[PDB]
Protein backbone atom coordinates (compact mmCIF):
# COMPACT_ATOMS: atom_id res chain seq x y z
CA UNK A 1 0.00 0.00 0.00
CA UNK A 2 2.98 2.41 -0.22
CA UNK A 3 2.28 5.43 -1.62
CA UNK A 4 4.66 4.70 -5.19
CA UNK A 5 0.78 3.60 -6.00
CA UNK A 6 0.36 7.83 -6.86
CA UNK A 7 1.02 8.74 -10.53
CA UNK A 8 0.23 12.88 -10.49
CA UNK A 9 -1.35 15.72 -8.41
CA UNK A 10 -2.39 18.60 -9.55
CA UNK A 11 -5.28 21.17 -8.80
CA UNK A 12 -7.30 23.71 -10.66
CA UNK A 13 -9.81 26.48 -9.51
CA UNK A 14 -11.96 24.12 -8.93
CA UNK A 15 -10.82 20.66 -7.28
CA UNK A 16 -7.37 18.69 -6.84
CA UNK A 17 -6.43 15.85 -9.11
CA UNK A 18 -4.15 13.09 -8.00
CA UNK A 19 -4.04 10.07 -10.45
CA UNK A 20 -2.73 6.98 -9.71
CA UNK A 21 -1.41 2.87 -10.99
CA UNK A 22 -4.08 1.01 -12.40
CA UNK A 23 -6.32 0.38 -9.88
CA UNK A 24 -4.82 2.46 -6.69
CA UNK A 25 -7.93 4.61 -6.41
CA UNK A 26 -10.12 3.66 -3.78
CA UNK A 27 -7.01 2.71 -0.95
CA UNK A 28 -5.05 6.41 -1.75
CA UNK A 29 -8.50 7.95 -2.01
CA UNK A 30 -9.22 5.97 1.21
CA UNK A 31 -6.20 7.77 2.54
CA UNK A 32 -7.46 11.00 2.03
CA UNK A 33 -10.44 10.56 3.69
CA UNK A 34 -8.60 11.05 7.59
CA UNK A 35 -7.99 14.87 6.63
CA UNK A 36 -11.65 15.76 6.51
CA UNK A 37 -12.72 18.94 6.35
CA UNK A 38 -10.93 20.18 9.71
CA UNK A 39 -8.08 19.11 7.89
CA UNK A 40 -9.07 20.72 4.29
CA UNK A 41 -11.31 18.43 2.83
CA UNK A 42 -15.01 19.07 1.38
CA UNK A 43 -15.76 15.50 0.44
CA UNK A 44 -13.57 13.12 -2.11
CA UNK A 45 -14.53 11.18 -5.47
CA UNK A 46 -12.55 8.20 -6.70
CA UNK A 47 -12.72 6.81 -9.78
CA UNK A 48 -10.43 4.27 -12.15
CA UNK A 49 -7.16 6.05 -11.15
CA UNK A 50 -8.51 9.49 -11.23
CA UNK A 51 -9.45 11.12 -7.43
CA UNK A 52 -10.95 14.74 -7.08
CA UNK A 53 -10.83 16.47 -3.95
CA UNK A 54 -12.17 20.05 -3.63
CA UNK A 55 -11.22 21.81 -0.77
CA UNK A 56 -13.32 22.67 2.47
CA UNK A 57 -14.41 26.33 3.17
CA UNK A 58 -11.49 27.67 4.98
CA UNK A 59 -8.82 26.48 2.43
CA UNK A 60 -8.12 26.46 -1.41
CA UNK A 61 -7.09 24.43 -3.71
CA UNK A 62 -3.64 25.60 -2.92
CA UNK A 63 -4.23 25.15 0.80
CA UNK A 64 -5.51 22.23 -0.48
CA UNK A 65 -2.65 20.46 -2.91
CA UNK A 66 -0.36 21.51 0.22
CA UNK A 67 -1.85 19.54 3.15
CA UNK A 68 -2.62 16.79 0.69
CA UNK A 69 1.19 16.82 -0.82
CA UNK A 70 1.91 16.63 2.79
CA UNK A 71 0.39 13.49 3.93
CA UNK A 72 2.25 12.21 0.72
CA UNK B 1 -32.65 4.16 1.07
CA UNK B 2 -34.45 6.71 3.63
CA UNK B 3 -33.27 10.28 2.72
CA UNK B 4 -31.22 9.85 6.50
CA UNK B 5 -28.88 8.00 4.80
CA UNK B 6 -27.77 10.94 4.31
CA UNK B 7 -24.78 12.19 6.66
CA UNK B 8 -24.25 15.53 5.51
CA UNK B 9 -24.44 18.15 2.95
CA UNK B 10 -22.26 20.88 2.59
CA UNK B 11 -21.11 22.82 -0.42
CA UNK B 12 -18.32 24.73 -1.89
CA UNK B 13 -16.99 27.65 -4.57
CA UNK B 14 -17.74 24.29 -7.14
CA UNK B 15 -19.62 21.88 -6.02
CA UNK B 16 -22.33 20.58 -3.21
CA UNK B 17 -21.36 17.55 -1.34
CA UNK B 18 -23.07 15.11 0.26
CA UNK B 19 -21.82 11.99 2.29
CA UNK B 20 -23.47 8.77 2.75
CA UNK B 21 -24.25 6.09 5.06
CA UNK B 22 -22.01 3.49 3.12
CA UNK B 23 -23.07 2.48 0.01
CA UNK B 24 -26.22 4.38 0.12
CA UNK B 25 -24.07 7.37 -2.08
CA UNK B 26 -25.49 5.96 -5.52
CA UNK B 27 -29.11 5.48 -4.34
CA UNK B 28 -29.09 8.87 -3.31
CA UNK B 29 -27.44 9.87 -6.56
CA UNK B 30 -30.20 8.33 -8.29
CA UNK B 31 -32.49 10.51 -6.36
CA UNK B 32 -30.23 13.85 -7.77
CA UNK B 33 -30.27 12.40 -11.37
CA UNK B 34 -34.61 12.68 -11.05
CA UNK B 35 -33.67 16.62 -11.02
CA UNK B 36 -31.48 17.22 -13.49
CA UNK B 37 -30.74 21.06 -15.17
CA UNK B 38 -34.19 20.96 -14.38
CA UNK B 39 -33.04 22.29 -10.67
CA UNK B 40 -29.79 23.50 -11.56
CA UNK B 41 -28.42 20.25 -11.20
CA UNK B 42 -25.75 20.16 -14.30
CA UNK B 43 -24.38 16.54 -13.50
CA UNK B 44 -23.78 14.30 -10.49
CA UNK B 45 -21.29 11.83 -9.60
CA UNK B 46 -21.48 9.59 -6.57
CA UNK B 47 -18.34 7.21 -5.44
CA UNK B 48 -17.60 5.49 -1.86
CA UNK B 49 -20.22 7.71 0.01
CA UNK B 50 -18.97 11.03 -1.35
CA UNK B 51 -21.69 12.46 -3.57
CA UNK B 52 -20.31 15.22 -5.51
CA UNK B 53 -23.10 17.29 -7.55
CA UNK B 54 -22.62 21.07 -9.60
CA UNK B 55 -25.10 23.72 -10.33
CA UNK B 56 -26.77 24.42 -13.57
CA UNK B 57 -25.80 27.72 -15.48
CA UNK B 58 -27.94 30.70 -13.98
CA UNK B 59 -27.65 28.43 -10.60
CA UNK B 60 -25.36 28.81 -7.71
CA UNK B 61 -23.91 26.60 -4.77
CA UNK B 62 -26.02 28.51 -2.43
CA UNK B 63 -29.17 27.17 -4.90
CA UNK B 64 -28.04 23.59 -4.94
CA UNK B 65 -27.53 23.55 -1.30
CA UNK B 66 -30.74 25.13 -1.32
CA UNK B 67 -32.69 22.86 -3.77
CA UNK B 68 -31.20 19.34 -2.73
CA UNK B 69 -31.56 20.44 1.13
CA UNK B 70 -34.81 21.11 0.33
CA UNK B 71 -35.78 17.74 -1.39
CA UNK B 72 -34.45 16.39 1.77
CA UNK C 1 -17.51 3.18 -28.99
CA UNK C 2 -19.77 5.86 -31.46
CA UNK C 3 -20.60 8.87 -29.97
CA UNK C 4 -23.86 8.97 -30.15
CA UNK C 5 -23.35 6.96 -26.84
CA UNK C 6 -23.23 10.90 -25.36
CA UNK C 7 -26.27 12.06 -24.68
CA UNK C 8 -25.38 15.52 -23.16
CA UNK C 9 -21.36 17.44 -22.83
CA UNK C 10 -22.25 21.04 -21.27
CA UNK C 11 -20.84 23.06 -18.23
CA UNK C 12 -20.40 25.45 -15.72
CA UNK C 13 -18.07 27.97 -14.20
CA UNK C 14 -16.40 24.56 -13.10
CA UNK C 15 -16.12 21.05 -15.19
CA UNK C 16 -17.32 20.08 -18.44
CA UNK C 17 -20.16 17.63 -17.66
CA UNK C 18 -21.44 14.82 -20.47
CA UNK C 19 -24.40 12.47 -19.70
CA UNK C 20 -24.13 9.16 -21.54
CA UNK C 21 -26.50 6.29 -22.55
CA UNK C 22 -27.00 4.07 -19.56
CA UNK C 23 -23.48 2.38 -18.60
CA UNK C 24 -21.23 4.55 -22.11
CA UNK C 25 -19.44 6.46 -19.26
CA UNK C 26 -16.84 4.61 -18.42
CA UNK C 27 -16.33 3.77 -21.87
CA UNK C 28 -16.47 7.76 -23.67
CA UNK C 29 -14.46 8.66 -20.46
CA UNK C 30 -11.57 6.57 -22.18
CA UNK C 31 -11.48 9.69 -25.02
CA UNK C 32 -11.27 12.01 -22.37
CA UNK C 33 -8.57 10.10 -20.65
CA UNK C 34 -6.41 9.94 -24.02
CA UNK C 35 -5.72 13.90 -24.71
CA UNK C 36 -3.99 14.62 -21.48
CA UNK C 37 -2.88 17.96 -19.97
CA UNK C 38 -1.68 18.49 -23.19
CA UNK C 39 -4.85 19.32 -24.32
CA UNK C 40 -5.89 21.31 -21.02
CA UNK C 41 -7.56 17.77 -19.51
CA UNK C 42 -6.96 18.61 -15.92
CA UNK C 43 -9.27 15.24 -14.91
CA UNK C 44 -11.74 13.56 -15.78
CA UNK C 45 -14.03 11.48 -13.37
CA UNK C 46 -16.57 8.76 -14.54
CA UNK C 47 -19.07 7.49 -12.67
CA UNK C 48 -23.09 5.59 -13.43
CA UNK C 49 -23.29 7.08 -16.94
CA UNK C 50 -22.79 10.97 -16.00
CA UNK C 51 -18.80 12.10 -16.75
CA UNK C 52 -17.38 14.82 -14.87
CA UNK C 53 -13.91 16.49 -16.45
CA UNK C 54 -11.99 19.72 -15.85
CA UNK C 55 -9.68 22.02 -17.27
CA UNK C 56 -6.07 22.27 -16.65
CA UNK C 57 -4.80 25.06 -15.46
CA UNK C 58 -4.13 27.21 -18.19
CA UNK C 59 -7.48 26.32 -20.33
CA UNK C 60 -11.14 27.60 -19.30
CA UNK C 61 -13.72 25.28 -18.49
CA UNK C 62 -15.51 26.81 -21.55
CA UNK C 63 -12.28 26.35 -23.48
CA UNK C 64 -11.96 22.32 -22.49
CA UNK C 65 -15.51 22.04 -23.53
CA UNK C 66 -15.32 23.43 -27.49
CA UNK C 67 -12.64 20.94 -27.25
CA UNK C 68 -14.44 17.74 -26.25
CA UNK C 69 -16.98 18.54 -29.08
CA UNK C 70 -14.48 18.53 -30.76
CA UNK C 71 -12.43 15.38 -30.42
CA UNK C 72 -15.69 14.16 -30.65
CA UNK D 1 -32.62 1.44 3.38
CA UNK D 2 -35.97 -0.71 3.59
CA UNK D 3 -36.02 -4.05 1.72
CA UNK D 4 -38.22 -3.08 -0.47
CA UNK D 5 -35.24 -2.11 -2.76
CA UNK D 6 -34.79 -5.78 -3.71
CA UNK D 7 -36.92 -6.50 -6.90
CA UNK D 8 -36.36 -10.60 -6.54
CA UNK D 9 -34.17 -13.54 -5.06
CA UNK D 10 -32.89 -16.46 -6.86
CA UNK D 11 -30.11 -19.30 -7.10
CA UNK D 12 -28.83 -21.68 -9.15
CA UNK D 13 -26.40 -24.07 -8.29
CA UNK D 14 -23.67 -21.57 -7.38
CA UNK D 15 -24.76 -18.16 -6.14
CA UNK D 16 -27.55 -16.42 -4.50
CA UNK D 17 -28.94 -13.52 -7.10
CA UNK D 18 -30.53 -10.49 -5.82
CA UNK D 19 -31.86 -8.26 -8.29
CA UNK D 20 -32.57 -4.59 -6.80
CA UNK D 21 -34.33 -1.48 -7.38
CA UNK D 22 -31.87 1.13 -8.91
CA UNK D 23 -28.30 1.76 -7.78
CA UNK D 24 -29.41 0.11 -4.31
CA UNK D 25 -26.91 -2.97 -4.84
CA UNK D 26 -24.17 -1.51 -2.65
CA UNK D 27 -26.84 -1.37 0.91
CA UNK D 28 -28.32 -4.61 0.14
CA UNK D 29 -24.92 -5.52 -0.44
CA UNK D 30 -24.18 -3.90 3.09
CA UNK D 31 -26.49 -5.92 4.85
CA UNK D 32 -25.28 -9.57 4.12
CA UNK D 33 -21.52 -8.79 4.89
CA UNK D 34 -22.95 -9.15 8.39
CA UNK D 35 -23.33 -12.97 7.70
CA UNK D 36 -19.62 -13.60 7.33
CA UNK D 37 -19.14 -17.56 6.74
CA UNK D 38 -20.52 -18.73 10.04
CA UNK D 39 -23.45 -17.69 8.40
CA UNK D 40 -23.10 -19.25 5.38
CA UNK D 41 -21.30 -16.20 3.08
CA UNK D 42 -17.77 -17.03 1.76
CA UNK D 43 -18.43 -14.07 -0.43
CA UNK D 44 -20.71 -11.31 -2.15
CA UNK D 45 -20.29 -8.79 -4.71
CA UNK D 46 -22.65 -6.34 -5.43
CA UNK D 47 -23.00 -4.29 -8.84
CA UNK D 48 -25.52 -2.05 -10.75
CA UNK D 49 -28.69 -3.18 -8.92
CA UNK D 50 -27.33 -6.74 -8.82
CA UNK D 51 -25.85 -8.68 -6.26
CA UNK D 52 -24.25 -11.96 -6.50
CA UNK D 53 -23.57 -14.01 -2.74
CA UNK D 54 -21.78 -17.34 -2.48
CA UNK D 55 -22.24 -20.00 0.28
CA UNK D 56 -19.29 -20.58 2.63
CA UNK D 57 -18.35 -23.94 2.66
CA UNK D 58 -21.09 -26.28 4.92
CA UNK D 59 -24.33 -24.57 2.68
CA UNK D 60 -25.34 -25.43 -0.36
CA UNK D 61 -26.45 -22.61 -2.78
CA UNK D 62 -30.17 -23.61 -0.77
CA UNK D 63 -28.43 -23.17 2.67
CA UNK D 64 -27.28 -19.10 1.45
CA UNK D 65 -30.82 -18.41 -0.29
CA UNK D 66 -32.89 -20.07 3.16
CA UNK D 67 -30.80 -17.80 5.23
CA UNK D 68 -30.68 -14.73 2.97
CA UNK D 69 -34.64 -14.83 2.56
CA UNK D 70 -34.91 -15.15 6.52
CA UNK D 71 -32.74 -12.28 7.13
CA UNK D 72 -34.93 -9.42 5.27
CA UNK E 1 -20.97 0.95 -28.51
CA UNK E 2 -19.35 -1.80 -31.47
CA UNK E 3 -19.42 -5.69 -30.60
CA UNK E 4 -15.45 -5.53 -31.60
CA UNK E 5 -15.67 -4.41 -27.44
CA UNK E 6 -15.48 -8.06 -26.62
CA UNK E 7 -12.12 -9.13 -26.82
CA UNK E 8 -12.93 -13.00 -25.38
CA UNK E 9 -15.73 -15.56 -24.26
CA UNK E 10 -15.12 -18.73 -22.70
CA UNK E 11 -17.02 -20.49 -19.64
CA UNK E 12 -16.96 -23.15 -17.04
CA UNK E 13 -19.24 -24.56 -14.66
CA UNK E 14 -20.48 -21.76 -13.05
CA UNK E 15 -20.66 -18.52 -14.90
CA UNK E 16 -19.81 -17.25 -18.40
CA UNK E 17 -17.28 -14.64 -18.68
CA UNK E 18 -17.12 -12.05 -21.52
CA UNK E 19 -13.60 -9.93 -21.32
CA UNK E 20 -13.30 -6.53 -23.00
CA UNK E 21 -11.50 -3.67 -24.51
CA UNK E 22 -11.36 -1.78 -20.99
CA UNK E 23 -14.52 0.60 -20.46
CA UNK E 24 -16.94 -1.69 -22.48
CA UNK E 25 -17.45 -3.53 -19.46
CA UNK E 26 -20.59 -1.95 -18.11
CA UNK E 27 -21.76 -1.42 -21.80
CA UNK E 28 -21.60 -4.89 -22.89
CA UNK E 29 -22.77 -5.90 -19.56
CA UNK E 30 -25.92 -3.77 -19.81
CA UNK E 31 -26.92 -5.30 -23.08
CA UNK E 32 -27.10 -8.93 -21.80
CA UNK E 33 -29.68 -7.68 -19.58
CA UNK E 34 -31.88 -7.96 -22.24
CA UNK E 35 -32.08 -11.28 -21.99
CA UNK E 36 -33.81 -11.68 -18.20
CA UNK E 37 -34.51 -15.04 -16.43
CA UNK E 38 -36.54 -16.05 -19.89
CA UNK E 39 -34.01 -16.15 -21.59
CA UNK E 40 -31.75 -18.07 -19.18
CA UNK E 41 -29.77 -15.31 -17.57
CA UNK E 42 -30.01 -15.50 -13.67
CA UNK E 43 -27.88 -12.45 -13.65
CA UNK E 44 -24.76 -10.73 -14.65
CA UNK E 45 -22.05 -9.06 -12.64
CA UNK E 46 -19.43 -6.60 -14.37
CA UNK E 47 -16.56 -3.94 -13.32
CA UNK E 48 -13.17 -3.07 -15.35
CA UNK E 49 -13.54 -5.44 -18.36
CA UNK E 50 -14.93 -8.43 -17.12
CA UNK E 51 -18.83 -9.39 -17.68
CA UNK E 52 -19.58 -12.57 -15.15
CA UNK E 53 -23.01 -13.71 -16.11
CA UNK E 54 -24.79 -17.15 -14.64
CA UNK E 55 -27.58 -19.35 -16.33
CA UNK E 56 -30.78 -19.44 -14.81
CA UNK E 57 -31.84 -23.00 -13.76
CA UNK E 58 -33.39 -25.02 -16.71
CA UNK E 59 -30.27 -23.64 -18.59
CA UNK E 60 -26.85 -25.05 -18.34
CA UNK E 61 -24.13 -22.40 -18.48
CA UNK E 62 -23.14 -23.90 -22.40
CA UNK E 63 -26.77 -23.46 -22.94
CA UNK E 64 -25.70 -19.52 -22.17
CA UNK E 65 -22.85 -19.71 -24.26
CA UNK E 66 -25.03 -20.51 -27.26
CA UNK E 67 -26.95 -17.93 -26.18
CA UNK E 68 -25.03 -14.64 -25.36
CA UNK E 69 -23.14 -15.80 -28.39
CA UNK E 70 -26.29 -15.53 -30.57
CA UNK E 71 -26.66 -11.80 -29.24
CA UNK E 72 -22.59 -11.29 -29.84
CA UNK F 1 0.85 -1.91 -2.71
CA UNK F 2 2.26 -4.73 -0.34
CA UNK F 3 0.05 -7.46 -0.04
CA UNK F 4 -0.94 -7.47 3.44
CA UNK F 5 -3.86 -5.70 1.88
CA UNK F 6 -5.21 -8.93 1.37
CA UNK F 7 -7.48 -10.10 4.76
CA UNK F 8 -8.21 -13.69 4.11
CA UNK F 9 -8.66 -16.36 0.85
CA UNK F 10 -11.12 -18.94 0.65
CA UNK F 11 -12.76 -21.33 -1.90
CA UNK F 12 -15.58 -23.65 -2.89
CA UNK F 13 -17.11 -24.68 -6.16
CA UNK F 14 -17.56 -22.08 -8.31
CA UNK F 15 -15.41 -18.98 -7.57
CA UNK F 16 -12.18 -18.50 -5.21
CA UNK F 17 -12.92 -15.41 -2.63
CA UNK F 18 -10.34 -13.34 -1.60
CA UNK F 19 -10.94 -10.08 0.72
CA UNK F 20 -9.07 -7.36 1.74
CA UNK F 21 -8.42 -4.56 3.63
CA UNK F 22 -10.86 -1.16 2.68
CA UNK F 23 -10.22 -0.08 -0.95
CA UNK F 24 -7.83 -2.72 -1.80
CA UNK F 25 -10.03 -4.67 -3.94
CA UNK F 26 -9.35 -3.28 -7.21
CA UNK F 27 -5.42 -3.36 -6.72
CA UNK F 28 -4.81 -7.11 -5.81
CA UNK F 29 -7.16 -7.94 -8.68
CA UNK F 30 -4.41 -6.21 -10.71
CA UNK F 31 -1.88 -8.94 -10.09
CA UNK F 32 -4.34 -11.72 -10.65
CA UNK F 33 -5.84 -9.55 -14.13
CA UNK F 34 -1.84 -10.54 -14.61
CA UNK F 35 -2.33 -14.66 -14.40
CA UNK F 36 -4.67 -15.42 -17.77
CA UNK F 37 -6.08 -19.03 -18.98
CA UNK F 38 -2.80 -20.05 -19.00
CA UNK F 39 -2.07 -20.27 -15.43
CA UNK F 40 -6.14 -20.57 -15.01
CA UNK F 41 -7.81 -17.59 -14.12
CA UNK F 42 -10.91 -17.12 -16.24
CA UNK F 43 -11.74 -14.25 -15.02
CA UNK F 44 -11.69 -11.77 -11.77
CA UNK F 45 -14.41 -9.43 -11.44
CA UNK F 46 -13.69 -7.55 -7.97
CA UNK F 47 -15.41 -4.65 -6.33
CA UNK F 48 -15.07 -2.95 -2.93
CA UNK F 49 -13.04 -5.84 -0.59
CA UNK F 50 -14.20 -8.79 -2.45
CA UNK F 51 -12.55 -10.50 -5.60
CA UNK F 52 -13.87 -13.04 -6.49
CA UNK F 53 -12.04 -15.06 -9.32
CA UNK F 54 -12.92 -18.33 -10.92
CA UNK F 55 -10.87 -21.39 -12.52
CA UNK F 56 -10.27 -21.38 -16.01
CA UNK F 57 -11.38 -24.97 -17.73
CA UNK F 58 -8.36 -27.60 -16.51
CA UNK F 59 -8.17 -25.61 -13.59
CA UNK F 60 -9.70 -26.87 -9.70
CA UNK F 61 -11.19 -24.21 -7.50
CA UNK F 62 -8.70 -25.64 -5.64
CA UNK F 63 -5.77 -25.83 -7.98
CA UNK F 64 -6.90 -21.96 -8.94
CA UNK F 65 -6.38 -21.63 -5.02
CA UNK F 66 -3.04 -23.29 -5.30
CA UNK F 67 -2.59 -20.43 -8.05
CA UNK F 68 -3.07 -17.33 -6.16
CA UNK F 69 -1.77 -18.76 -3.13
CA UNK F 70 1.92 -18.96 -5.02
CA UNK F 71 1.02 -15.55 -6.87
CA UNK F 72 0.45 -14.24 -3.61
Amino acid sequence: PLKNLVLDIDYNDAVVVIHTSPGAAQLIARLLDSLGKAEGILGTIAGDDTIFTTPANGFTVKDLYEAILELF
